[PDB]
Parts: C-alpha cells; structure tokens; sequence
C-alpha cells in the first residue's frame, strides 16, 4: 500500500485565470478581447499569469503561430523577455520578425537570441538577425592565465564551461560563417582546427567539439564541392592570403577537403605532367615506360646538370620522373648494400683495419648525399615541422650510424696497423662495431621503402591500417613489459643461486644461445632474454632444472614458467589479435580518404624545385584581382551551396506542418467570409 | 563449385588469397630487409663443411651451421623461423666475439616480432574483415560459378574422358 | 547524338475515350452518367476502354474508393473480371463486399480472391470472404511421383512452383489460421514442419519457405504469450489429441515456443519439485544441499529398491534428485577409472592374462548397467528416434570398447597360462590390445560428460556455440585433408627412394617418433604422419635431408614441406579462426534459445518413471471435457490474439489516409448540402 | 509483355506516404478554393 | 543453345545468372536422365 502524492505542489492559478489561459490557446479575438479589459476594469485576470508547466500567455501565442493575438498582447504590455528565443528555436519567421519589431525558462541565461540562431541553423532567421546590428562575445584563446577567464572558472565552472561551447556552437554553423565571414574556406577551416585541439583540453566534453569539427569540415568539403568548372577550382586553390589553399588545408589536416574528386582530378594532372592519359595507357607499357625511365637514372641528372633548360634538362623537372628517378636511385643503393656483403668483392679478411673496398667507395656518395638531404630538409623548407613528420626519425638513425660507421672505420684504420686472425679480437674491436652498425644501418635502409607504399593504389590503404594497428601494438607492449619485468624478477630471484660457470658448462658456453642452453635464469638480462624467446618457443624445457635434488625449487620454478606462457600467450596474443581486429573494423570505413590524403602529402613533396637531383647528384656542385576574382567565386559557391541546402531543408513532416497551418487559416477565412 | 557446401567456401577461399597477396609484399620487403642486414653481419665467419660435423653445411642437418652465411641460406633460415624450426644456437659464432652475437640476437629477435606478433595477426584482421564483408555476397557468386560449371559441360566438344579422348 | 522514340509503341485510344477516362478518375456523378448514356446511344465511347498503364475505368474506381461510381459501372455491364482482386490488395472492406454483392493484369492467372486476402493478411477480409463458401486446393506431399504433379511439373515447372508457394504462402497467415483452423496450435506447428522440411527440397526458393515457417513459428508463440493464467498454460501444455504438447513442439523443433517464458516457469516448477524456492536460496546453502545428496547416492536407491513408496522411496522419484544421483554415480565411475591406473591396486604387471583386479571388479557393474540402459533405450521409446541423438553413437563406442576389452581379457585368460615379461610378448597380444582399448574407453566416458553442460546457466550456450564451429571444423577438414594427401603423395613420390632400415638407423628406430626422426617421407603412411605433425612443429627440419649428397632433391623436397608448412598454416589456420569467428557472430544472437531448448530436452528426460535407477543399480532385479476445456482456452486466446493483432495493424499512414479520406468526404457532403 | 509488368509494379512501387500526403493536401487545397469560389 | 545466357555469363552479370528461375531451367537441363534427382534419398543418390 504505497501513497501517492503529488509531494512538490505548484501554486495552482485561480479560476479567472484559467478562462483567460483558455481563451489564449484556443484563439478568439474576442474573448481574450474582453477578457484583457476586464483584466484593466475590475483586475480580475492577472495578465501576466503562467502555466505550471511552464507556459505564459505569450508563449502560448507563440505556439500557435497567429499574429493577431501576439500583437494584441504586445500592445497590452504582457511581459515579453525570454520569448524572442522561443520564436527563434520553433523557426517562424513571422513570430521573430513581429518581436523584432517590437522566473522558470527552458534556456540558459548565457543564450542571446543570434546564439540560438546560429544553433538552430536557419538562414532566414539568422539573416534577418544579422541585419539588425548583432554580436557575438568572442572565446579567449585556450591558454589563459587572465583574471577574467580564471577568477570565472573559479566561480562558477560549469557556466563557464556551457558559455564557451555554446559560443563555439554558434560559430561553427554553416549559415553564419557563409555570412558574416568573407572567406568562409578559410574561417571553416580555422575553426575545425581550434574545435580539433580544443576536444583533446577539455576532455570531458569531447563528443561535441569533436561533432563541430567534422561539421565545419564538412562545411568546407560541401561548399568545395559546388565547382561548376575548372577555372573556379584553380581560382579556389590558388587562392594566397603554387597550390596555396591545399597547402593551408594539408596543414590544418582536412582530409576531406583533399581527398575531394576534383582535387585529386586537379592533382592528377599536375602529377602527370609529362604523359597525357597515363591512366588510359595498358599496364604492360606503363610499366615498360616507368622501367626505361627508372634504368636512365644516371641520365637525366647530368643532362641537369649540363643543361638545365635544354630539351633533356627539364625532362626530370616533371613530379613523376622525379619519383621514378628517386625510387631508382634508392634501389640501386640497396642493390650495392646487397652487393657489399658478397664474396666477390670482399676478400682478406683478417686485416684489423681495412682500406674500403670498391662497393663501399661506391656506397659513400649515397651515404654523403642522404646526409646532405637530410641536413638540407633541417634549414630548407623550416624546421618546426622537420620532426613533425615521424619518417625523419628513422633518416636520422640511419645517417647517424652511417656517420658512426664511417668514424669506427677510420678510427680502425688510423689506430689498427697490421693483421690479426678474427679468433683473437677483442669483444670492443672498432671493426666489430662498424660491421654491427653497417648491418643495423642496412636492415634500416632497407626497411625504408615503406613510406613508398602510398604512391600506389592496393598497398596504400593497407600502410594506412598498419600504422592504426601499430598504434594498438603501443599499447599492448606495456601490459606485456609489465608481465615480463614481473616473471623475470621472480624466476631470477628464485634460479640465482644456482649460477654455474662457463668453464663447467659443456663447450665453454653459457646462456641459451648454445646447444645446451645452461643458465637461462641466473641473471636478470638473461632472464629477460629466456622469457623473450619462449614466446617463440625456442626455449627448451629443461633449463628449469638445476643440478642438484631441489625438485621442489624444479616444480615452482617450472610453474612460474607455465604461469608465464599461459598469460604471456593464450591471454595476452589473443587479446591483441581482437584489439586489432576491432580496430581493423573501424579503420576499414575511413580508410581510402586517409590514403589520399597522404598520396596528396607525398605528391606535394615532388612538386617544388628544391631536392630535384637524387641523392647521388645532389651533392655534386597584383593581389587585388586575384582577391576580386576569389571573392566573386566565393560568392557563386556559397549561392549555390545555400539554395541546395535550404530546400534539402524542406521535409515531410514541415511540409506537412506548413500545410495544415494553410489549410487552417483558409478554412477561418472562408469561415469569416461566410459568417 | 558443384558441391553446396563447399562451393562458397572456395569462393571465400578466393577472396582471402587476394589479400594473402597483397600481405606478401610487406613480408617479402621485411624479409628482404633482414635477410640484407643479418648477412651483412654473419658472413665474415663462415665456415666450410669439412670443418663442420657429419659434413653438413645448412640449416637441414642435425646441428644448424652457417644459417645466415650465405643470402640464399639467409632467407631459407629466415622463412624457416616463423614455424619454430629454426634453434636459436645459429646466431652464435666460434669466435668469442659476444657483441657480435648480442647485435645478431637482437636482429633475430626484432625480426621474430615483426613477422609474427606484428603481421600475422594483421592478416588475421585482413582476412577476418574481407570474409565479413564477402559473406553477404557468397551465394550468389557460388551460382554464377556453378552455372559456369554447368555450361562446360552442355557441349558436345570433350564428351570423351581425358583417357579415351585421343 | 542517340536517337531517342517509343520503340514499342502503344495504340492510344481515341479523344472520346479520353474524357471519359477522366470523368472516372476526377469522380463526377454527371459527367460519367451522360458519357455513359451517350456511349449507350450513339456508341460514342468503348465503355470497357483501357489506359496504356494497365487501369481500367473500373480499377480507377476503386483506386478512388468511391462507391457510387463503381455501382453505376456494375449496373452498367463494365468487365468485372480481375477486379475484386485489386480490391482486396488496396485492402477496403467496402469495395469488396460491393463486388461480392455484385488482357494485361497485375496477378498471376493461379491467384483466387480468398488466397489473395490471405496473403494480405487483413482479418475482416478474409473473414468476409470465408463467410461466402470459399475453399483453398491442397497442396499435394513433397514426394509425388503421380501424374497430375510429374506432368504439371514437366509442362510449365515454373507455373507450377508459383502456384505451390503461393498456396503455402495464402496457408501460413496467422488469421487464416485462426479462423479455418479448430487447433490453430497444431496446425501452426505442423505447418512450420512442413515448410521447414520443404524448403531444403526447393533449394531454390529457400528463403520464401523458410520466412514462412518463421512467420508460423511466431504465430505459435504469440498465440501462447497471450496466456493470463497457470490453469490457460497447463490446459494449454497438456492437451493431447503428461505434457503432451509441450512434446509435440519438442517433436517439431519449436525452439521459440518452448523457450518462452511461462512455459520455463512451469518446466522449472516441475524440476524443483522437492525445493520450493530453489532460485531464492543462496548458493553456498545450494552446493552444501547438492554435494549432500550426490554424496547420498549409495542411498535413495537401495530405499527405492525395499520400499518404492515410503518416505524415502519417493525421494529419488524427483526430477532434480534423479538428475543429482546420476550425476553423482558418473562421477564415482570416473573417479574409479581413475583409481584404475595405480600402483596400489595395481600389482604383478608380467602375467600374460591376469584375473581382473578389486577395482576392475567394481567397474564391471558399472559397465553392465551402461549397456543394459542402451539396451532399454533401444526398445523402450523407440528405436527411429534412438540414432536421432547424435549423443547415442559415443555411447555406442563406449559399449562396444567395453565389450570389446572384456572379451579380449576373457580370451587371454582362458588362453595365456603362466608368466612372461613385457619385453618378449608379440605386437597383438590380447592383453594389449585388451589395455589399449580400455584407454580409448576412458577418454570416451570422461568426455562424456560434455552433455551435462545444458543444465548449468553459464555452460549451456557455450556448448550451443562449440557445437555451430564444429560444424565448420568439419567443413575445413575436407581441404586440409585434400591438401594433405596432395603433398603426401609429392613427398613420399619424391622422398622414397632413399628409404633405410631400422638396423642401419641409430637405437633401432625408425620413424619420427624417435630421438634422430628417421624415415619421415619413405612411405605413404610415415609421410602422413610426418606431415600431421609438421602442423604443431613437432617434426624437425632434418627430415628432409637423405644420406647421399642429393642436394636438388633435398631443395626440392624442403620447398614442398615449405609449401605445405605456409599452406597448411599461415592460409588454412587463419581462415578457419575467420570462420569460426563469423559462425560465432551469428549464432550469438540466437544462443539462448537454444539452450533452452536443449535444457529443455534434458529436463523432460528426467520426468518419466524409466530409467530411475542410477546405472549401478539399474541392473538389480473423459477426452470431450479436457477437449471443451481446451476449446475454451483456444477462443479466448485467439480474440485476445486477434485484438492485439488489429490495432496493432493501426499505422501512422493508414490513418492519415483514412482521415484524408473522412474529410473529403464530409467536404463534399457539406458542398454538396450548400449547393 | 515483361516490359509492361515491370513499369506497373515500379509505378505503383513509386506511390509513398509523402507524395500521396502531398497530393492529398493539394487536392483539398484546390476544392477549398473552388468551394469558397462557388460560394463567393 | 542458350545464347541470352552465356551473353549474361560473359558481362558477369551475376544477379541475372543467379535467378531462380534460370537456375530452374539450368538443374533440369542439368539432371537430363534423371526426373527428380533432389527428390530421392542421399544414399541412393551416392549409390
Ligand atoms: C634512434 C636515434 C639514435 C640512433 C643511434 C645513434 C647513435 C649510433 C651509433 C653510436 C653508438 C655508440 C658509439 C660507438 C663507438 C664508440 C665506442 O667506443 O663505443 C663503446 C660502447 O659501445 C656500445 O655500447 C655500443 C652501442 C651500440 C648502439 C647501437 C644502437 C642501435 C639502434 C637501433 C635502433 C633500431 C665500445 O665499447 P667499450 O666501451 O670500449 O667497451
Ligand atoms: C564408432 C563406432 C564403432 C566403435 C568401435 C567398435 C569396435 C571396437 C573394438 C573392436 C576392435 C576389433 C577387434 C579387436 C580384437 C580382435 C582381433 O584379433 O583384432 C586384430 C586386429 O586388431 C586391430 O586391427 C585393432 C583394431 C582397433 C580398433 C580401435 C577403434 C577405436 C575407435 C575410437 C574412436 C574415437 C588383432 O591383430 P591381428 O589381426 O591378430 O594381427
Ligand atoms: C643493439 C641493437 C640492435 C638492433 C637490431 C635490430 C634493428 C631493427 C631495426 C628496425 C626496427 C623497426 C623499424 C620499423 C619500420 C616501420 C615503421 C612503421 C611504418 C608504418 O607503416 O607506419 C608509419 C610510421 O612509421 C614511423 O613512424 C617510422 C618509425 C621509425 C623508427 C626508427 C627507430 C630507429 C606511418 O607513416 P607516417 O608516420 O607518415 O604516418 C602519418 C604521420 N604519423
Ligand atoms: C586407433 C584409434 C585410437 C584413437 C585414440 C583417440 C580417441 C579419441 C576419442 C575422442 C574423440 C572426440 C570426441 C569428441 C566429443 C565431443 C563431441 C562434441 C560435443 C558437442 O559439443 O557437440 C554435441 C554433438 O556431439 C556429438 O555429436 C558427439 C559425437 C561423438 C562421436 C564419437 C565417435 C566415437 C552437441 O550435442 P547434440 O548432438 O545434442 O546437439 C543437438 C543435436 N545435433
Ligand atoms: C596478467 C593478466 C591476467 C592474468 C590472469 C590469469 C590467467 C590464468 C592463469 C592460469 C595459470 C595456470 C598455471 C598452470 C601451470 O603453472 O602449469 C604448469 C605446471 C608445471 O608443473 O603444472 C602443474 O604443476 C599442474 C599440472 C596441471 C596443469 C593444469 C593447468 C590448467 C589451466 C590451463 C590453462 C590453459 C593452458
Ligand atoms: C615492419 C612493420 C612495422 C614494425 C614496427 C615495430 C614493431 C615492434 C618491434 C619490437 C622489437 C623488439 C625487439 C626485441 C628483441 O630484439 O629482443 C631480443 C633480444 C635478445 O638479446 O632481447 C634483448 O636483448 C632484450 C631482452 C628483453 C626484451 C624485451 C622485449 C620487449 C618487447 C616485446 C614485444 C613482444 C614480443
Ligand atoms: C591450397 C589453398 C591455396 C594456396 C595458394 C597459395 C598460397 C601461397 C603459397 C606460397 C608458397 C611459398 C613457398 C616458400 C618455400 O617453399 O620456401 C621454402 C624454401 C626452402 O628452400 O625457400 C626457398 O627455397 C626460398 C627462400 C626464400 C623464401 C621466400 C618465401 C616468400 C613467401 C613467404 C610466405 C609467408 C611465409
Ligand atoms: C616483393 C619484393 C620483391 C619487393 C622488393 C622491394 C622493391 C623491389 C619494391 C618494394 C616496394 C615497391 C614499390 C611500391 C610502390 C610503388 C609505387 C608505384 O607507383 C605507381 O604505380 C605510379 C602512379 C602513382 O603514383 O599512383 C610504382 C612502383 C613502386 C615505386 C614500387 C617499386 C618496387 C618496390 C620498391
Ligand atoms: C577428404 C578426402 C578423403 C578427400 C579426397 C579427395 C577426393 C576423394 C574428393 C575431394 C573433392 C571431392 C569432390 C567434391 C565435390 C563433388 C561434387 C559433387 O556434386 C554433386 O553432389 C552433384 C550435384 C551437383 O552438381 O550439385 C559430387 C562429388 C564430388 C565430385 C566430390 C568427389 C570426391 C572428391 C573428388
Ligand atoms: C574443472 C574440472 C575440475 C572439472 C572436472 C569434471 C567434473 C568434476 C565437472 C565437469 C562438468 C561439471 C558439471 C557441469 C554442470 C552441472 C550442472 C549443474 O546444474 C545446476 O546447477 C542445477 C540447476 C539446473 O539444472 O539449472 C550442477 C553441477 C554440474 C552437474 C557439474 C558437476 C561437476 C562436473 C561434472
Ligand atoms: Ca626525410
Ligand atoms: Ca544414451
Ligand atoms: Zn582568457
Ligand atoms: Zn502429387
């Protein structure tokens, strides 16, 4: 037997009250006529009375969609704040219009009326708002140390917090920045970076930020997308405050924007500069003509060099040839690595400190030009954005051991004069580190041509997804350090007592690199290193057991390892093959406009004058029209772009509103007229 | 094709080696990357097959010798390590130049990594996603190769079976 | 410049027509009534005129619903033919009951008016239709070799096909069901059976047939889920033509009637029959209750045997305790099986044939008791639905080892007298073949007990699951095994030559299981096994070298164990975990259902008198008012069924059509009444 | 003949709940108007 | 003899070929000797 009571009683208006409530929104002229007089007469009728629910008579008036009665109680002096931002919010033009002509509220106090606007996204209403003399306060910068953002925060958070998205929110819609904003590419483009990097500070309100981003993007791609023509396009893309808007689009990561068709139209015929129609041409002859080009190589570079103007000179000067010449020259050093460790060119080899042989002479104006690339990509071009590209790391590890390598070897040559038999070296030999360097250097090398992945169309998206599941291989590596830094310290401290010597160890061996793996848990390098390898299962079962009857140190130690491989393997690779899986799944969709993006990046890269020469031969020694002509472009793409929106605006169930408010005023008409 | 069971089953068998090769590339370039640098590194201590016991000299004996010696005996160790066949005494020389084995370990052992935590789930994600997506489609594709099927044999060219046709 | 004209042109009719084409479509009750009094006099107009898009003046009439017009066009001999149709399709009750009050068509010739309205699915339709006499053909069995189906088939197999899925289709709607039928029940069930066993014979029109037996299924349910009483469930359950039909569905493969929620209620009622609140309990008073009466098993059993209906005779008559102390006699015969194997009962292990042990001795009841309860199963309940188990064959193979092993030690002890160590006995020693098979038994009696896993809430539909991905275990063996006999016969074809002998192989072994794997590819079955274990990389890489320096036959052969390795592996294992990974996406959806039916089926066969014993000691020696009851039942479900069925055929569009059409016709009336 | 089925089942396949609703109201919008014509 | 189809067949046009009608036609121009090959019982057939 529960009770049921309404426990927060409202103050329920008297009688009069109701009738005049009544009278409002039924709608009569003459009711609510009379009832206003009596209201002035007798002071019957509270004229400002509201609803318990929230509705004053004006409100009311306002849902109703007529004129006559709002304009009635205009004149009658009914209390008429917080009412414009109703009209605003239900998209009449008529009911703004009128009251732009002059306790509890569903909106927050911080919400002007071209706030609201803004975030319904109506252009009529926000155009006839924007006629009237209006402004929005501007957001401060995301790093404020001031007293007027702190001492607010401090105050009051979270109305500091709405007040700030719902300026963001106003200024991120479509209508307003295709009004107010003379450039509204530029400004979509700003405020989808500032929306970007304001999602990762405020972390809790990362959704919405996150959503006006990708809207101001799609703003952007959206109005791009209304080009009628080429001219246009080019005057889009040329736009400077030689491609300089797609420049500024790339730095401000709109893939959308770049990976548009016509874009890439536009892309694809500045990169095939010398080949019209390679796209229509067989592949058997593209890959002969990019075969012919890639083994000229060593021509092409001199006739540069010779001839930099003449018919053969400006031949590598096109983006494709400068590819092709480039990938040639990289493979050719990755032949001469291949070839260096070969018998027929490396012969005596017990000298402690050779003179290079003839492949690595070779070898060294490749070395030397890299190096000049890399030290020229440092001052050319800037060098805030030289580590902002993530492939810089791996030319600075390669250069740096090349370096390291060339230095050991001159070292070991001035220092080693002689010959010794490679048995009675010692372990910190010059040479020795020079051929570890090399070989590291060329696995590096090597593993270089990865970033060529893009180029193509099969392995693009494919070097796009490694890197998403990369990200997630990041991740699991910790959880995995963690369970091996704890099993290694247990089985060390568990197995150390019983370290042997090399000496007593069969074959003068000691660690699990040998026949008989002795001493896999003696040391905790060792340990790392035992626990490391029986992922792989190329640790025997037998180092678990120690010379002496200690079976019982023999079952926990072999316990520990049973323990390890289960969590180590059927938790752990399991877990990671469905963290990859997952992320596989997501990346999947948007995986073809990333790709672009970055095939754009990397033709983009070919398309300047600086680094023309591969690095063999490289070290070898009025605004104002084309401001009109922008601004009448603009002015054509956002008239098109807001006819298409505002009808895809009309919908079946306003078309249906709209119809029946029609019908509804006809029908009183004709009533009226009859009557 | 005939068969109803296993006629779809070919067909997604056909879809995912599409992409077995397109995931070939990336091993062969990694493979190819490795095989260059642990050569380059091993190839100063070989040894000959007399020196060695029961005159063996490769990676198919009961004691593996020379594994990474030569490029061809580099790559046939390299492929062979991704099923566990190969020991991990090959990366140990005669010599006691530990730095050198150290050097060779860690490349071995990076190598392990990447051609297997690394890539083969990978293809595991690559595959798992081509056979959600071509699963919608796979009947359909299986009648179109079973009617292709049928109309081989409609004719009257080959009535013959292959022993009384000549 | 495509030229583009009416290839298949239309013969327009003329102008006259035309009007009175128009006349019809506007609705004019004076137009058309002097059109057609002029086309009477001075045969001005073709009244039975046809539009080029298939409408009739007729058709146009009721695609107007208007009833005025359609009645001065019957009154005036207009072709009536393919015409109640259209009316039945646009689903109006007025213009049916008017043409029932009496070249191109958009209906298959095999379509009558009662089929279609039972394709609609409209209740009032097909009510009024069958209040006229009508009458549906019989489809005929699916296995006819008469001529009346074997000649239809032969002339027009596609007219016939239509026809058959059409008559099933006007069969399977709930409302027919529910009027023409007296057992709506059991005819849904039967239905359902046949069109699920039909549609595997009509490969080609599955999806249809199967949609159909779904929608038959449903019905089912949903005629149950309108039960608001136990005593409607239990007359319901128990009809029989003690739950009655609750084995009917069970017969039928009703998984969505048996799972429903009621139904489990009055299942569960019935199992904790001797617990009242068995869920309410905590479940450490749960597991103290269970492990007492499992350990009570001597017990409950012996009482059953001198008094069967004491206090204590009754006990094990429960549903839950039968289940209890069977689960518990299993146990204790595995726990004995396992007490078999070991050296305290296990003495003298040099005689040729040994008396049995104590504990072999106190397994032979329990064996006899398995066989005996097969025996019985076999007669008692039948022997069609015994090998319809899938559970029945392993039982088979567990009897048949254990018949096997106690022949073979009767025959070695009758035979074998004396002593003789292990060493010198031949390779098929009864004996040994005696142990051999009674391993082979053990792990096919301990992996028995896969079966209990439905009655637990959290193993059940994990065994559902294991059992959809060994349907596709089964499916990826075929390849493998044509893969793996593929490369058997390369390298046994390649690989034989060089076969040795055991004497000349170290340890007189030869094989690959040996310490040196000697002879991996010799023979056919070796390279099998070589081949088989190669998978779990238990099969060295020195196999593949012969004695001789054969150096191309050794690459050679290493290439094809490569080939197979990466095959056999990095191809075969991975689609097989994408495989299983989609079954097991798809079945999760549907996992509890399953289980319950299969928790079900385990329930309902413990509910009987048969079988009470535990195997152990198993071998020791008026119809009209339950029918008017249940007809009762079934009309106060159907109008239950029915009401909710008919308004929730209410839909936004339907009534917002109906309204349209409300207030064009007050509108009229009222135009009508002014002028 | 097949030509004919199918522009029938995709003509009457093309009848949707908004351009019958739309039909409707322009329909009702035009006899409202001829009403109140007649009348006035 | 089929023309239209192996015309559908060469622009693989798979949901055309896939048909169930032309799927009917094909299995009994298929099963030519024998009437009813999916009506008999899978040992018999095996057999
Ligand atoms: C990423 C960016 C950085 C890349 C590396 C930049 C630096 C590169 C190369 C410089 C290496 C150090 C100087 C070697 C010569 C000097 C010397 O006497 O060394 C002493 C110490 O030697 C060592 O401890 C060996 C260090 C090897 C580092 C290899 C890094 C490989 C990274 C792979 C990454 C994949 C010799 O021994 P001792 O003390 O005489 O006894
Ligand atoms: C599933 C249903 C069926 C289940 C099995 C029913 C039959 C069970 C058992 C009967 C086995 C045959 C009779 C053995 C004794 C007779 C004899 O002389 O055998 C001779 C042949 O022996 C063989 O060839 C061994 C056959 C072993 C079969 C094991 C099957 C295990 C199935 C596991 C499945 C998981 C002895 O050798 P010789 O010829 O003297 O030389
Ligand atoms: C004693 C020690 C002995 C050691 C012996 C073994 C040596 C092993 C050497 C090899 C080590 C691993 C090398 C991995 C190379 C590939 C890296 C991933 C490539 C890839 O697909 O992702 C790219 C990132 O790469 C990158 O970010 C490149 C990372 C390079 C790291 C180099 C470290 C040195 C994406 O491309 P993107 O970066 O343009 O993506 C957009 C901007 N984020
Ligand atoms: C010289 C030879 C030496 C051999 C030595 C090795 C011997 C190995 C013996 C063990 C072999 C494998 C046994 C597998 C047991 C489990 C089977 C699967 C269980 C499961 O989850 O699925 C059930 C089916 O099981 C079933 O259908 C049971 C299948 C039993 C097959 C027994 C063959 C003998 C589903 O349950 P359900 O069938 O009720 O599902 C609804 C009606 N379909
Ligand atoms: C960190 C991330 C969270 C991990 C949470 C835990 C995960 C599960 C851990 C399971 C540990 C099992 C240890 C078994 C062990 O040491 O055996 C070696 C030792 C070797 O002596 O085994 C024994 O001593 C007992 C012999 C029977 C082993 C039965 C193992 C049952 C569980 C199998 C799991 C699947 C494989
Ligand atoms: C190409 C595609 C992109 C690949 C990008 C990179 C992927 C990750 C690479 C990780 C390399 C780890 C190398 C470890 C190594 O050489 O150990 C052998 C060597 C053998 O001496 O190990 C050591 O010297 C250190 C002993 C501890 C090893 C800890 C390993 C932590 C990472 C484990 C990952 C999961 C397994
Ligand atoms: C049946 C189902 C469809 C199968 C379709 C085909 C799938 C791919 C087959 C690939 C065969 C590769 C054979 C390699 C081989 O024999 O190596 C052993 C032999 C041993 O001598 O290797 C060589 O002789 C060459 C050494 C380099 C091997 C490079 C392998 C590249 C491909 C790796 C794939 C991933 C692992
Ligand atoms: C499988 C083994 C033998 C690979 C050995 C390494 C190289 C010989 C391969 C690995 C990556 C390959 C590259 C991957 C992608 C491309 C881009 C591709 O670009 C185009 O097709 C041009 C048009 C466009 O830019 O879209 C031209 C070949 C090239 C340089 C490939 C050249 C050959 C490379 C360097
Ligand atoms: C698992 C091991 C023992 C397989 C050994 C190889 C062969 C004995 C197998 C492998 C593939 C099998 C074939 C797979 C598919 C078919 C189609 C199948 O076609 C039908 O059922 C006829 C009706 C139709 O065409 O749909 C008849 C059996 C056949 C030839 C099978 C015959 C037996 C084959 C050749
Ligand atoms: C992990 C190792 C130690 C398992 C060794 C084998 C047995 C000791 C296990 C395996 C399967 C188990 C059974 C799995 C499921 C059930 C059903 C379960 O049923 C209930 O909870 C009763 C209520 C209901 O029917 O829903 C009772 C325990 C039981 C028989 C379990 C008893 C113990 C069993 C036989
Ligand atoms: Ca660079
Ligand atoms: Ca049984
Ligand atoms: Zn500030
Ligand atoms: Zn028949």
């Amino acid at each position: 037997r529960i009770p049921l009571q309404i426990v927060r009683a409202e103050t329920e208006l008297s009688a009069e009250e109701k009738a005049f409530l009544n009278a409002v929104e039924k709608g009569d002229y003459a009711t609510v006529k009379q009832a206003l007089q009596e209201a002035e007469i007798y002071y019957n009728v509270n004229i400002n009375c509201m609803d318990p629910l929230g509705r004053s008579a004006l409100l009311i008036a306002i849902e109703n969609e007529n004129l006559e009665i709002m304009e009635l109680l205009l004149n009658h002096s009914v209390y008429v704040g917080d009412a414009l931002l109703y009209a605003i919010r239900k998209e009449v033009v008529g009911a703004v219009e009128l009251l732009l002509s002059y306790q509890f509220s569903e909106f927050t106090p911080d919400i002007t009326p071209i706030m609201l606007a803004a975030h319904t996204n109506n252009y009529e209403i926000i155009k006839l708002l924007v006629q009237k003399r209006v402004t929005i306060p501007r957001p401060h910068q995301i790093r404020c140390n001031c007293v007027e953002c702190v001492s607010s925060s401090e105050v009051d958070s979270l109305r500091h917090s709405r007040s700030r998205l719902n300026i963001y929110k106003a200024l991120a819609s479509p209508s307003l920045i295709a009004l107010s904003s003379e450039d509204p590419i530029l400004t979509a483009f700003r405020l989808g970076w500032e929306l970007k990097e304001l999602s990762k500070v405020e972390n809790e309100f990362k959704a919405e930020y996150e959503e006006l981003s990708q809207q101001c993007k799609l703003f952007a791609k959206d109005l791009l997308d209304q080009a009628r023509s080429s001219r246009e396009l080019e005057i889009i893309l040329n736009h400077r405050d030689d491609l300089a808007k797609l420049k500024v689009a790339i730095k401000y990561h709109q893939k959308e924007f770049v990976a548009q068709p016509n874009c890439q139209q536009l892309l694809a015929t500045l990169w095939y500069d010398g080949f019209p129609g390679w796209r229509r041409k067989h592949w058997v002859v593209k890959l002969l003509t990019c075969m012919t080009i890639g083994f000229l190589f060593p021509m092409l570079s001199i006739a540069y060099l010779i001839s930099p103007r003449s018919n053969l000179g400006l031949f590598i000067k096109k983006p494709f040839i400068k590819f092709i010449c480039h990938t040639a020259s990289y493979l050719t050093f990755l032949f001469m690595l291949l070839l260096a460790s070969q018998h027929i060119v490396r012969t005596d080899l017990h000298v402690q400190g050779p003179p290079p042989t003839v492949v690595e002479w070779m070898i060294l104006p490749w070395v030397l030009g890299f190096i000049w690339g890399e030290i020229k990509e440092m001052w050319d071009g800037g060098f805030t954005e030289y580590i902002h590209d993530w492939w810089n790391l791996m030319d600075f590890a390669m250069n740096s051991l090349y370096l390291a390598t060339i230095s050991l070897k001159i070292v070991a040559y001035v220092k080693y004069n002689g010959s010794r038999p490679r048995e009675e070296w010692e372990m910190w030999h010059p040479t020795l580190i020079a051929e570890a360097l090399f070989a590291i250097s060329n696995i590096l090398s090597s593993l270089r041509l990865i970033s060529l992945f893009t180029a193509n169309s099969h392995l693009g998206p494919l070097q796009i997804s490694l890197g998403r599941m990369l990200l997630d291989i990041l991740k699991f590596l910790f959880i995995y350090c963690l369970v091996l830094l704890a099993f290694a310290n247990g089985l060390n401290q568990l197995y150390f007592y019983y370290e042997t010597r090399a000496i007593d160890e069969p074959n003068n061996c000691k660690g699990i690199r040998c026949e008989k793996q002795n001493n896999a848990f003696s040391t905790l390098f060792e340990t790392l290193q035992s626990l490391f390898w029986s992922v792989f299962g190329l640790l025997n079962l037998y180092v678990t057991n120690v010379k002496a009857r200690h079976e019982f140190t023999e079952f926990v130690g072999a316990t520990m390892f049973g323990t390890y491989n289960v969590i180590s393997l059927v938790v752990l690779l399991n877990m990671l093959i469905a963290m990859m899986n997952n992320s596989y799944q997501l990346i999947a969709d948007h995986a073809d406009i990333e790709w672009k993006f970055a095939r754009t990046k990397l033709w983009m890269s070919y398309f300047d004058e600086g680094g023309t020469l591969p690095p063999p031969f490289n070290i070898i020694p009025d605004s104002l029209i084309q401001n009109q002509h922008y601004q009448e472009v603009i002015r054509n793409l956002v008239k098109r772009y807001v006819a298409a929106m505002i009808r895809n605006s009309k919908t079946h169930e306003g078309l249906t509103e709209e119809n029946f408010k029609e019908l509804k005023q006809d029908i009183s008409s004709f009533r009226y007229e009859v009557l």
